[PDB]
């Protein structure tokens, strides 16, 4: 019994992979991330420019999860390129690439040199969608016009198959809006679902702080924290694109937690806060672990249980 | 060294009350609250009629906290109203009196009808806006127009201070316009910060299956889960409403908790998922507990700490 499966026009030997922004940010990380047990791997959402990022401490990570105000940090659309051209070995595993410009305009003119390498190499889009945004506005998938336009201009910059990194989102009208968007857009093929849970705030009792410096110590939460979160949005993603593959992410520790995203939609499982915590070690004891759990149940394939969370009555 | 604090012209013992929902639907939970050591009680938000709300199971809880789609069981307005204007004990400790209509005109007919009574008994009132309005529809407090069409209507049909239930927000933008909201509106003295985190989804690994029965398994989240959220929410309120009072609720378990969101700017702190838990002996427990870190500490009273969590340089 293996985990192998066939998406994307790709094969995958396994379904977990890094979460962007773990693990994914220099050359050694990625080659780190080439070298593990995973089944493929995202580089870090990207600019078009090198990003210092904001000042430290920006993560932090606890027993229940993680805390991040990053500022997205990178090294410029052009290190990615190259490592996705020349430097990647696609005999490994697949390889994604994330982009998270701070303008549509940026999107586009990054996509648009992507294209080429993508018909070449078969590296795959991830869109980072937790942009952000003009003046006043939430980042771009809370605002459903603006995404509706980003995902227009580069559907036709890129035209080719690409995936979207969703934020969570809490509200069923909200579920019903967004898919409605995506589904608007056939070359959007994955829908990763989800990103951080945005502006959380973790405060240590003993030195009466918080624990990050940007942003008053709010940041993104990740990890433990998340779970039942991400499992909804992947659920109700997984319900409302029947025709776009579900990517799950967030609150992954063990391999019953990936069996749970599996069974809510989950076709590839990403794995962040307990990357970053364990080391890509995880990978091996997620397979295993997920394998354990198939063979106690009886089933030899993914397909017999993607989506397939029972409800009541 | 003392828990006691006043205000909205009250006088509370101690900080801690129950959660709006959590043992205070039936006259039966209502005196087990006034018979606590809870500084305060919240009774069951409710509509003008009686509901029986949704099938079971409805709550579960669990290890990192709980799910819920209770649908609003509840005695119906004219119970709660008689509770405030001929039961309750007001010799020993406040009450609010929660109150979320399904519509704005079914709110403007309650607080009609409880305004009276508030001027006469001191009854506070918590109206709900973490709840439905139009199907389709986001919740009240995810639509700021509806927010402000229902805060104009009550604030005129009331014409006293009153505070509002907030669902959790987790972008900057959706902090700074629902706290401009609120400020509009002079009438409103308190914020409760948060209601639980929308429309989860626990799995159950063996049996492959959501844990409740309505809306296929999703659910409002609270407890363990929902700390830092509630933390960000309280202390981004904090900050942008000076002249309201916050309350503090989510993931309190233990005196440490409490003493997190008192620095984040909480004034009552509320305690649902714990409370359902361990039942009304956990007040006592967060008494202690909280007065040991104050010790420990060298803090007196609670306004020696409130809001003045430390960010970093
Ligand atoms: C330090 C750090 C950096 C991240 N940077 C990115 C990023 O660049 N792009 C992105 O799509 N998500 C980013 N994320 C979000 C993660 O990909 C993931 O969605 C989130 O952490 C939830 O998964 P988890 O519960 O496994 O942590 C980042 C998360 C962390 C912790
Ligand atoms: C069974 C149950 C019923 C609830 N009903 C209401 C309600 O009627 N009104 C309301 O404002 N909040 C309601 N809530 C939300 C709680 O008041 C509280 O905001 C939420 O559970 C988060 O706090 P916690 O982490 O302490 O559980 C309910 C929560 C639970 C668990
Ligand atoms: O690097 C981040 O802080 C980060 N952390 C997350 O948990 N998820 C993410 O998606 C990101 C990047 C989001 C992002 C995307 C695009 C530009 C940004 C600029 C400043 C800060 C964040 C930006
Ligand atoms: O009754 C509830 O489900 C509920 N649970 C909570 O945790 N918080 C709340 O505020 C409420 C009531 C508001 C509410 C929240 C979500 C769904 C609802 C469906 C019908 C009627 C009210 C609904």
């Amino acid at each position: 019994m293996c985990l192998k499966l066939n998406l994307l026009d790709h094969v995958f030997a396994n379904p977990f992979m890094n979460a962007a922004g773990v693990l994914c940010s220099t050359e050694e990380d990625l080659r780190c991330m080439t070298a593990s047990s995973s089944g493929a791997l995202v580089s870090k959402s990207c600019t078009s420019a090198p990003r210092d990022g904001n000042p430290e401490p920006r993560y932090m990570a606890f027993p229940l999860g993680s805390i991040n105000s990053m500022g997205l940090p990178n090294l410029g659309f052009d290190f990615y390129l190259k490592y996705a051209s020349d430097l990647h070995d696609y005999s490994k595993k697949p390889l994604f690439l994330s982009i998270s410009g701070l303008s549509v305009e940026e999107n586009v003119a990054m996509v648009r040199r992507l294209a080429p390498v993508a018909q070449e190499k078969g590296v795959l889009l991830e869109l980072n969608l937790s942009c952000p945004n003009v003046p006043g506005k939430p980042q771009v998938a809370y605002d459903f016009e603006a995404m509706r336009t980003y995902l227009q201009q580069v559907s036709l910059a890129y035209g080719l198959p690409f995936g979207v990194k969703m934020p969570p989102y809490f509200d069923i009208a909200h579920f019903d809006t967004a898919a409605a968007v995506l589904n608007e857009f056939p070359l959007v093929k994955f829908v990763t679902c989800v990103n951080s849970v945005g502006n959380g705030l973790v405060i240590d009792a003993e030195s009466e702080s918080v624990v990050i410096k940007p942003k008053q110590g709010f940041g993104g939460l990740g990890g433990k924290y998340i779970l039942p979160t991400a499992l909804a949005n992947v659920n109700a993603f997984y319900r409302r694109c029947p025709d776009k593959l579900v990517f799950g992410c967030g609150g992954v520790y063990s391999g019953e937690d990936a069996f749970l995203h599996i069974l809510a939609g989950a076709s590839m499982v990403q794995v962040g806060t307990a990357l970053q915590e364990e080391g890509p070690g995880i990978f091996t004891r997620l397979e295993d672990e997920l394998l354990e759990i198939m063979a106690r149940k009886g089933y030899r394939t993914l397909e017999e249980f993607r989506g397939r969370v029972k409800t009541i009555e």
